[PDB]
């Protein structure tokens, strides 16, 4: 029964009994001290990090022996513990052992209550220290001077002294022996607390207890990192080297068995002072708490809020995960406990200073924002870590911006381009692993409540990662310096929009050296922006006032304009993801909803980077202003995370991966039509590449969004359709008659996914005329594909005329773009014909 | 104590148990066989002999310490996981040779994905591609 | 008084035997802060100074430090840790960027010297930079105000 109090002060002075996290240890360690004296040194060491909770565990032992003094019938006596971090810098050991030993006896014989008993037994004490205080100048010399060859041949001790040299190691011994016989025990516990502070000073100590206790009478426990004394072991056989032989013998041939010879020497030497037998680890959190299902060692709670009972304590797994569910926007699975079991492996004084820091900011605010809770404590306890990796430290900072920047950063250390956007606390590094969740709670914290930031870290911060991966960075110290003009083109953490970065992302993946001159690029296609001869079908120059109002509107913030050495225009995907951040943004105003309208398309001037060597429009805004209503009445119970975003993030890449080589042969003469899924005109790259987000946010969303607790997509393959839309369709279908199954609705299940599929901007782009397939089957599932797509949104997208005219080849249409298919692509000379 | 089939110099017996009669006490090599063959899973072939040999090798007080910790934490134990209490006793004492290698010297860390990495560390300091993984002591170098 | 205190300006080492003079609350003038203050023992030599000389504030003038910028170490360090009162006005002459190159050696030396060797790599030399910059821009923010700055004009600009 193990109850962490979080609200108590929890420090080694005031953690007693029945909140000591090693207990078993602290049991089988006093067994283990009082056995080696009922039966030369006798030393025990307890490992641990730093950390661990050295200085708490062997007071306790401490503790542990002093109670019951006479009933057990071995008797030890304990001295108070030595700290050599806090003893003054020149003041030796064997004094300071003396001393507390001195006091101990002292105190013992004021005690007794026979006069000759007591006066006998003192001058005996003070012989032993008057012998101690003539030989201690042994150890603080210099050099050796003559008259201490007199004082060494005095055998008038009055003791035994079997050798007779003025052995300091031997004087000890009596006085250890006599103050046993005063004290009335069998053994005297010297105990020694961690290093870790400055281990400098744990050197005297090692020397003290094997030049100097090596008495029977005598039992050490000390605290501390092996690894921490290794080195400093090491560090002092390095000195007994003549420095001369250091620099004349460089050669590796001498210089591998000299690093050698150090080696062997300090595997004795921890070896001779610390038997392993006698060894003792302690266990971390993780290793006492066990795994997922598998019981643990001990079972230890917690209490998160005060004026609590022990029965209303949750076990300590519970209670990180919570922080960590709730956090960081995390449901229960394989990728919540990873995020605690990381932080279960961290130091105990690491793992309170976040569970307190948590809980104490939690209960003074529910007497919210979760989120925010967690960040706060994971933003000083992984403070270090943030230095050392080079991130972001001004709280007063802490936006949009500076996040889209950490993540660049932390991913260019991290050395994981591919999937190192998701924060995993997987890296080998520990500072890089300690910010995998610090950052991991800023994306779960920023990105709360919100749509238009969700994206946001969707295609700028994920996004930045992954354009550079495949685009950049093969140019690549050259590297640090690609960087320092990659980050300063794309503006990574000082943006001004969404679609301001897909204007200059979408100058990257054309920057590229990409062979074939194929204008379909990744997440993009290169319109013509002029016409020739030799033009054939009903295939012309692209026009932008040909559509309607809604069509020309969503169209026109997909359009991005390079300034290359000739002007370029470029509808891409990104665009309409970089519109709807922006939009999204803009409050219920008509009055500035233009401005996101028309920022996007004019006054966009975007010259290559250094490393590129080279009213229908008011029938719109209505339903623009009716979603940005409903976004404000969902997107505050949205709750997504890193994990998330990266997982949406990660399917939308891969398939801007097939759509981009998929379709880029795939054009030929009579792919005007595009009634056969053959044909992939441009109305149809496109068309996939919005049905591509949408069911990003579908899959993923599906399995990850914090609101649901039982899947919805279910067991199948998930192949993220290119060229196809029936697994899309199905997805959807399957989760109409899931949510029917349980009475539940489509809004609170994925708030995330309603939001984007009722978009005005994206209804134009799912229906294009060069779009929809148009065999048997192709229509037999589109036909219930746009039925479904209604039903969830609310409200018909396309009429009974609307859609028969698309599936059999004038009405014009606002909600439908129309020559985005008789626009031809960069590159593409149509000289060959559709195969049947 | 020979190699197994030679009449050694000496015959040093080891007493594994408290109390346990001088008459009846197993030889050294077998005290060191059964830890090694019960714990790292081998049957009677040349890979124990070999890894009992190295052991034999190893300092005198390198040695008692493998054999002191192993044998008192099993007795205690029984009143298993034989591997798991060698890997106890092991760790110990090669436990300078870790910091010299760069293995996983932390018992919280001893992730399934660590070990991947100590081998792959360790067959990339064993500097030998097609037999390092077999995880034999056919180095030059003691760590 | 002033006289009594001077060891510690000159001092290189604490003699425990001095703590016993600086626990002494003898003096009538009454300092607030604890014994053994040359910043406020000066402050009050000061405000007895303008007493006497009739005066509402001292005026300390100091020349500038070309042929030797290792001298005005003690220049700064004087005027803001015993210079900082309303009875003084302080004016200082001298390049500004050799005060800079001044202080900026002395914000590395406060740096360990086993540190700046076993760190080298660009990340944490960068870092250092930064906060050197940082540190000695704040140096002289604070003992030189800007808006007290005066600049003096070359041929050129009169
Ligand atoms: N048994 C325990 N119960 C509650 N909290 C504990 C316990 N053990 C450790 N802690 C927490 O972990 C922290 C670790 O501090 P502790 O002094 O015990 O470890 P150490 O780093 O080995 O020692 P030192 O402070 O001497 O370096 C404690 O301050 C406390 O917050």
């Amino acid at each position: 029964k193990i109850i962490i109090n979080l609200f108590a002060p929890n420090l080694p002075g005031s953690t007693k009994e029945d909140d000591l996290i090693q207990k078993s240890l602290r049991d089988q360690l006093v067994e283990s001290i009082r056995n080696s004296i009922a039966y030369g040194r006798n030393v025990f060491f307890v490992d641990g990090t730093r950390g661990a909770g050295k200085t708490t565990f062997i007071n306790s032992v401490v503790k542990s022996l002093n109670s019951d003094q006479d009933d057990v019938k071995v008797n030890i006596k304990c001295l108070p513990t030595i700290d050599p971090t806090k003893l003054p810098r020149h003041e030796p050991i064997l004094v300071t052992v003396t001393a507390r030993l001195n006091k101990m006896v002292s105190d013992k014989l004021k005690g007794y209550w026979a006069s000759n008993d007591y006066r006998k037994q003192k001058e005996q004490w003070q012989n032993h220290l008057a012998q101690l205080q003539r030989g201690l100048h042994l150890l603080t010399d210099k050099e050796y001077k003559p008259e201490y060859f007199s004082d060494a041949l005095k055998l008038d001790a009055q003791l035994d002294y079997s050798i007779g040299g003025q052995d300091l190691s031997e004087i000890f011994e009596e006085l250890v022996k006599r103050a046993c016989e005063i004290l009335d025990c069998k053994a005297i516990l010297i105990t020694f607390d961690d290093i870790d502070t400055q281990f400098d000073a744990g050197w005297d100590v090692l020397e003290s207890i094997r030049k100097f206790f090596n008495s029977r009478k005598l039992v050490v426990v000390a605290t501390g990192d092996l690894r921490l004394y290794s080195q400093l072991i090491r560090g002092k056989q390095y000195e007994n080297y003549s420095k001369t032989l250091l620099e004349q013998e460089k050669e590796s041939v001498r210089l591998a068995e000299r690093g050698y010879m150090v080696e062997h020497l300090e595997q004795q030497y921890l070896l001779k002072l610390f038997p392993v037998q006698k060894r003792i680890q302690l266990k971390t959190m993780l290793q006492l708490v066990g795994e997922k299902g598998k019981a643990g060692k001990e079972e230890i709670k917690v209490k998160t809020e005060p004026g609590m009972q022990d029965i209303d304590a949750i076990d300590v797994r519970q209670a990180i995960g919570d922080a960590v569910r709730e956090g960081l926007n995390l449901r229960e699975g394989s990728d919540a406990d990873m995020y605690v079991n990381e932080l279960l492996k961290q130091p105990v004084r690491l793992l309170m200073q976040v569970l307190q820091d948590f809980y104490t900011k939690k209960y003074h605010a529910t007497s919210l924002s979760v989120p925010n809770l967690l960040r706060n404590a994971l933003y000083g306890s992984m403070l270090s870590s943030i230095y050392r990796a080079g991130l972001n430290y001004e709280q007063h900072r802490f936006g949009m911006d500076s996040l889209c920047k950490d993540i660049f950063t932390y991913v260019k250390q991290d050395r994981d381009f591919n999937t190192g956007f998701y924060l995993r606390p997987q890296s080998e590094s520990e500072a890089l692993r300690n910010c995998s969740i610090y950052l991991a709670s800023q994306v779960s914290e920023n990105c709360q409540g919100s749509l238009s930031k969700f994206l946001q870290m969707l295609l700028v911060g994920c996004g930045s990662v992954s354009i550079f991966n495949q685009f950049v960075t093969e140019l690549a110290e050259k590297f640090e310096q690609l960087i320092s003009e990659y980050v300063a083109y794309m503006s990574v953490g000082r943006i001004e929009s969404a679609s301001h970065w897909a204007n200059r992302c979408c100058a990257v993946v054309a920057n590229s050296p990409n062979d074939e001159k194929i204008g379909v690029f990744l997440g993009m296609v290169q319109l013509n922006r002029k016409s020739r001869q030799h033009m054939p079908g009903g295939y012309k120059k692209f026009n932008i006032d040909t559509e309607n109002g809604l069509a020309k509107a969503a169209m026109a913030s997909s359009l991005s304009t390079v300034a290359s050495n000739n002007l370029m225009d470029f509808c891409s995907v990104f665009n309409l993801i970089g519109a709807i951040a922006d939009i999204s943004a803009c409050r219920c105003e008509r009055s500035a909803i233009t401005n996101a309208f028309n920022k996007v398309i004019a006054q966009t001037t975007c010259i290559v980077p250094p490393w590129s060597e080279a009213t229908e429009f008011s029938d719109a805004i209505t339903k623009v202003e009716q979603w940005l209503k409903n976004v404000n009445e969902i997107e505050i119970g949205i709750r997504p995370s890193a994990l998330l975003i990266g997982k949406v993030w990660s399917r939308f890449y891969f398939n801007l991966n097939n759509v981009a080589d998929q379709h880029k042969t795939r054009l030929y003469r009579n792919a005007e039509h595009g009634r056969m899924a053959s044909q992939s005109n441009a109305a149809k790259i496109m068309r996939f590449n919005v049905l591509a987000f949408l069911h990003a946010v579908l899959v993923e969303e599906s399995l990850y969004h914090s609101v649901s607790d039982r899947e919805y997509i279910g067991e199948g393959l998930r192949l993220n359709p290119v060229t196809s839309v029936d697994e899309f369709e199905k997805k959807i279908k399957i989760i109409g008659e899931k949510l029917k199954a349980d009475n539940k609705t489509w809004k609170n299940t994925h708030p995330l996914f309603f939001l984007l599929i009722s978009c005005p901007i994206l209804h134009p782009f799912i229906f294009p005329v060069g779009g929809i397939n148009c065999s048997v089957k192709a229509l037999n599932k589109e036909t219930s594909f746009n039925k479904l797509i209604d039903e969830i949104v609310g409200d018909k997208l396309l009429s009974d005329e609307e859609w028969d005219y698309l599936t059999k080849n004038q009405q014009i249409f606002q909600n439908t773009i129309t020559s985005l298919n008789s626009s031809t692509i960069v590159g593409a000379s149509y000289d060959k014909d559709t195969p049947a």
